[PDB]
């Protein structure tokens, strides 16, 4: 099916934007970021644990993120258009890269996650037809986060870092059709 | 797309490498798959096996994640041969090795739960071919001696206690069963 990925920083407006599509649920496969799964891995909130102790929990959290995303990407649909919030690509190019850069993933941990990504991309073609990038400034992103969880103590520098990674990927073509919304 | 497949299972020091070498003269008809130790030793220059033995609380989860991946790659590896024989499996990883790291505290609940979600999704996504298991049944002490009598490597300091627990887990799975056809070989010889 035709596949659209909604990408953007934390606090870039994706959840509000996606709520619009909650009424097209019989023409469109609407796959919202599985944060509820991440908050409840048979009683364990991996999202909370990662934010609390990244050096310990970034690895298993991102591994579980990789799996949930992989599930969403490969889920069957009759609908002729699929819309997904985030992807295995942003997990890899932005989130995992940043955790490597900031030291939360030691080399062997980074390497394990990379081998999974390589294996997935060799075993299957993941459908990405269109990327919609909700582009924001880290300041704007920071303020959405504060005007509304586990993530509320993200520093601005962390948002700045995730911002440039999205810019590198989606504007400057430093990683592998992109529509840039404001 | 997979041939009749035999998995060779046993404790560390149960004689699996020696046993598997007997099938090398039959490589015309047998796809022979050694446990992917060489991969684990060199994950883009990182030895995950050594790191796991050095500090299991830190490295058990990424190590067993990569083990899963490499076993998956062996299970699914393409062959024209009539028979595939594999050293260990995604089953011993899950039911023995991960189970013991969970019990001894190297894997916390969330870490264990992540690996289990992977195993669940793998068994929903593919049928892993497993037609026969050959269990090399040894006593922990003989396994222990075997390890101590051979070249120094990452596992050379595994305690007898660790071996004893792995033994009971192999017994749970392959004898009591207890876990979801086994030929039992006396490998204490
Ligand atoms: N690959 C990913 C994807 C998402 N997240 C985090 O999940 C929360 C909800 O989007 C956000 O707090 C978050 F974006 F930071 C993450 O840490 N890594
Ligand atoms: N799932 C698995 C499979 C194997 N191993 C370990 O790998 C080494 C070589 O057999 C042995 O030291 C070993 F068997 F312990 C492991 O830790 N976890």
């Amino acid at each position: 099916p035709f596949t659209v990925l909604i990408e953007g920083n934390i606090g870039s407006g994706k959840t509000t934007y996606l709520n619009h599509f909650e009424k097209y649920k019989n023409d469109i496969c609407l796959l919202t970021e599985p944060v509820e799964k991440w908050r409840n891995v048979n009683g364990v909130n991996l999202l909370e644990l990662m934010y609390k102790d990244p050096k310990k929990w970034a690895m298993p959290f991102q591994s579980y993120v990789t799996l949930t995303m992989l599930q969403s990407h490969t889920a069957p649909t009759n609908k002729k258009l699929k819309i997904m919030e985030r992807s295995i690509f942003s997990a890899r190019y932005c989130f995992v890269e940043n955790m490597r850069r900031n030291g939360s993933l030691e080399q062997g941990m980074y390497n394990t996650l990379e081998e999974w990504y390589k294996f997935i991309e060799e075993s299957i073609h993941v459908q990405a037809d269109l990327i919609i990038y909700l582009r924001t400034s880290p300041e704007v992103a920071y303020e959405r986060i504060r005007q509304r969880s586990e993530e509320s103590c993200v520093p601005l520098k962390y948002l700045q870092e995730l911002h440039e990674l999205h810019e590198d990927w989606l504007i400057h073509q430093r990683r592998p059709k992109v529509l840039v919304l404001d």
